């Protein structure tokens, strides 16, 4: 019974009319009760109390007398100082309470039963109190709230809107938001890097397809035996405590795993590829999360002895490790060790284990009598690059006699591709499910890659655009590649460039950081010292300098593939070993950290340095192979590269950027170094078809000044010009402005104005135009000054000198203006109206 359909038909509208919110309450209410939520009339919230004293009371066979409950209630249920973040641990973690009654026996009392999901009971209440709502109780505690929304209403002007007391309502797990022909979940969490629009979803089918109107939400999401399975078993509450609900896709693999182990086992079909099955989940999409997840869940399979979920070291980061330690405690880390996993393999009252695939690979090379080989075995792989799981798969399928192994992949291996390596069809069987980029990036939930060539430099062109690889690792040294100009100018070019890029400019400005992914030790030696060098330069000139704090880490190697990096550090030369010990001592006196370059204290410097980059502490991050294949920061918003990437390792390293954040971040930037366009379209080609480029690939400058069509979509897109232009002929003020629909106009207009400009600022072309809004002339050597900072011609320089702008002042009418208007809210009609919140703010 999938929770995720593979077949639905639409329900029929009654209709039976349907603009109004109270229109939308009547039918949700009615569709509700049909499937079985009692709906009752709620007033208070001792109301509530009592209700919950009824509910909890026939789930757990137990009756309180008044003051044991006014105990329970204080102690447990609604402690004055728990809040939404407490509750959620209640809901996920802690959700029996041992209670001791007055005559001194002890009981569980359940909030929510689990293995018997569908005995809890749920009811249905509307608002009680200028805002329609309909609360789902679970057991009496409000779960879910669905707001209710005119049919007028964009959806994401409301979420802008609305995102103790009455304190019950600190247990929502859930919202749900809609129109009526829109509808939106997303988690309820204190969290605020995940409370953006970005994080609201669509209920779908298995074949991602949507669901949108509420009456299909309801007859599908809304279901008990959907709605309470999301709920309990399809949401994560991890341990930096954030509330997550998965998407439609990820449940979709979960439960198809789930049910392809139950009947493999039920048809005694083991140790097969068809025994399992595999799981291609797009880059960055949540394959970490889900297979993670479904491990977990495979768990509760009694018939099952053990879990491995397995990752691949490479793919570790502070966020991950923090997680993992709770399960299998320093065992998963970058070392060869198998001690760590040979001791949780004994523990017993257990059947999870966590381990990378360098340490599960060792131990079965080591390793031959353990019982684990002859019991149920379940194999979840994470992302498990090609080489190292080639020799684990050897050992697996010559020693576990019973097993049934998943993998979850976005880059799967085909035949093309293939060489070396077994296919991911051969390895694996069937695939499960499948959410491929454009199905990602349709649903937003991966970002788009802007992608250019930085060609800049002439002298070393003919270097940056050679295929041949024999002379592509020829090249790799202070002649060629790493010529001290070259290095030079790169460097230069990326320190004037870091804060337009990463949206910084405009501070105080939170915007975004960055990495640079190089060819080489020694290249990164190079980057490393000349940033230092250049930031010292500055640092006397200026002097209001505000350096960018840079890092670097790297260790020792040895298509598509980006090299493995061991974390033993003593297998480096001694200069390599050298300066990352020097790089390191820099780190410590800047943070205050005390690591080394030991084995431990390489790991956790390591460690600290996710953690340091996924929090902005670092500015940019230089690297050779590491934090490029799994390491998550949704506040990393572009790559340097200067590096030769291909097929899975180039999708991979661009992937970094991809993460959803807010309407700031658009989609990743990739400025490249060497010429890296063919690489591009050819891996995005290979991992979808020939269009899939023009979905994944940004548009043109040119077609964001002057105007274009989405082929996907096609929604005509104006033309920051052809907007600027509009502003002025409609719109200089203050008297353009100043009936309520001029207003309303104004408003949509430079709705528009502020998103262009915020993708602009992404393009040199444009980074450039507006610098040249200074300067001036003489200049002139502040003219020089300009044109050799943005590598512009005469020739160029003239062309730039008048494409017209808005002055600043002028914006910063509009602007204000803008805030204005949107602040006296709360003819004419203005439902349809979004404001660029996000936008603004920043
Ligand atoms: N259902 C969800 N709800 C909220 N956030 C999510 C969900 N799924 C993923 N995310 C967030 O998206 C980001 C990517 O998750 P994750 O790292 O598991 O993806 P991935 O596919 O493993 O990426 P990679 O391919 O780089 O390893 C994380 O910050 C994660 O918390
Ligand atoms: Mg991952």
């Amino acid at each position: 019974n999938f929770i995720v359909l593979d077949k639905y038909i639409k329900a029929e509208p009654t209709g039976d009319s349907y603009q109004s919110e109270s229109d939308l309450e009547r039918e949700l209410i009615q569709d509700l009760r049909n499937q079985g939520y009692e709906f009752i009339s709620v007033k208070s919230q001792s109301a509530m109390l009592a209700n919950v004293r009824e509910q909890l009371q026939n789930l757990n066979g137990v009756v309180f007398n008044d003051s044991e409950w006014r105990r329970f209630t204080e102690q447990y249920l609604d402690n004055p100082s728990d809040g939404i973040l407490d509750k959620t641990r209640k809901i996920h973690i802690d959700y029996i309470c041992d209670f001791i009654f007055d005559d001194e026996r002890l009981e569980n009392i359940y909030l929510i039963d689990k293995k018997n999901l569908m005995r809890n009971k749920v009811q249905i209440i509307q608002q009680f109190e200028n805002r329609y709502d309909v609360t789902i109780l679970v057991n009496g505690l409000p779960l879910v709230q669905i707001e209710l929304k005119k049919r007028g209403v964009a959806i994401r002007e409301a979420f802008n809107q609305i995102h103790s007391e009455n304190s019950l309502f600190k247990y929502l797990q859930l919202f749900v938001i809609s129109n009526g022909t829109d509808t939106r979940y997303f988690a309820n969490t204190t969290k605020r890097d995940k409370n953006s629009f970005d994080f609201t979803m669509n209920w779908a089918k298995s074949d991602n397809t949507l669901i949108k109107d509420l009456k299909d939400f309801t007859a599908t999401c809304f279901q008990k035996h959907t709605l309470l399975n999301v709920l309990v078993n399809y949401s994560v509450f991890d341990s930096s405590q954030t509330l997550l609900v998965m998407r439609p896709y990820q449940i979709a693999a979960t439960e198809r795993i789930l049910w392809k182990i139950k009947s493999s086992f039920t048809a005694k079909n083991w140790s097969k590829p068809e025994s399992g099955g595999y799981i291609w989940h797009t880059t960055g999409s949540g394959k970490t999360l889900t297979s993670f997840k479904a491990a977990r869940l495979a768990t509760e399979l009694d018939f099952i002895d053990k879990v491995f979920f397995v990752v691949d070291r490479k793919d570790l980061d502070y966020q991950t490790m923090k997680e993992y330690q709770r399960f299998s405690p320093d065992s998963v880390n970058g070392s060869e060790n198998t001690a760590g996993l040979k001791r949780n393999l004994d523990k017993d009252d257990n059947k999870i284990i966590v381990t990378t695939i360098q340490k599960l690979n060792n131990l079965m090379k080591a390793e031959s009598d353990l019982p684990v080989y002859n019991q149920q075995v379940v194999f979840i792989f994470d992302e498990c690059h090609r080489s190292q799981f080639g020799e684990a798969q050897k050992n697996l399928k010559k020693k576990f006699k019973r097993y049934y192994q998943f993998g979850f992949t976005g880059t799967p291996i085909f035949p093309e591709n293939a060489l070396g390596s077994e296919t991911t069809a051969s390895v694996f069987g069937r695939e499960l499910h499948s959410y491929v980029i454009t199905d990602a990036i349709r649903d937003e939930k991966v970002l788009k890659f802007k992608v250019d060539y930085n060609d800049v430099r002439p002298q070393f062109k003919s270097l940056e655009t050679e295929t041949d690889e024999k002379k592509l690792s020829a090249a790799e040294n202070q002649q060629a590649f790493l010529h001290p100009m070259r290095i030079q100018e790169i460097t230069q070019y990326i320190l004037n460039n870091f804060r337009q890029k990463t949206h910084r400019t405009f501070p105080g400005s939170k915007g975004f950081n960055a990495m640079l992914a190089v060819s080489s030790v020694d290249a990164a030696k190079a980057y490393y010292a000349t940033f230092k060098r250049l930031q010292e330069e500055a640092a006397n000139k200026s002097a209001t300098y505000k350096p960018l704090r840079i890092a670097t880490i790297f260790s020792f190697a040895a298509i598509g593939e980006i090299s493995d990096e061991t974390f033993d550090t003593s297998a480096m030369d001694s200069s390599a070993k050298e300066f990352l010990d020097a790089a390191i001592r820099e780190y410590n006196s800047h943070f205050k950290t005390n690591f080394s370059t030991d084995s431990n204290g390489f790991q956790n410097y390591y460690r600290d340095l996710a953690q340091r980059v996924k929090n902005q502490d670092i500015d940019l991050l230089i690297v050779v192979g590491m934090f490029l294949t799994g390491f998550d920061a949704p506040t990393l918003n572009t790559l340097f590269v200067d590096k030769n990437l291909r097929y899975h390792g180039l999708m991979q390293a661009f992937s970094r950027t991809n993460r959803i954040y807010d309407a700031t971040k658009t989609f990743g930037n990739i400025v490249t170094f060497r010429d890296l366009e063919r690489s591009t379209i050819d891996a995005i080609t290979l991992f979808g078809d020939k269009n899939t480029k023009n979905v994944v690939l940004e548009k043109s400058y040119t077609e964001y000044m002057e105007g274009f069509t989405d082929a996907a979509t096609g929604e005509a897109k104006r033309g920051f010009m052809t907007v600027v232009s509009e502003l002025e002929q409609r719109f200089p003020d203050p008297t353009s402005i100043e009936s309520e629909k001029e207003k309303k106009d104004f408003v949509k207009l430079f709705g528009e104005y502020l998103r262009a400009e915020n993708i602009l600022q992404n393009y040199d072309e444009f980074a450039t135009l507006k610098a040249l809004q200074q300067i001036d002339l003489s200049d002139p050597v502040a003219v020089e000054k300009f044109k050799a900072e943005h590598y512009v011609d005469d020739e160029k320089f003239a062309e730039l000198q008048t494409i017209r702008l808005p002055a600043d002042r002028k914006i910063q009418d509009y602007r204000s203006a803008y805030n204005d208007i949107r602040d006296w809210q709360r003819t004419t009609d203005w439902d349809d109206v979004v404001f660029e919140v996000d936008l603004l703010k920043s």
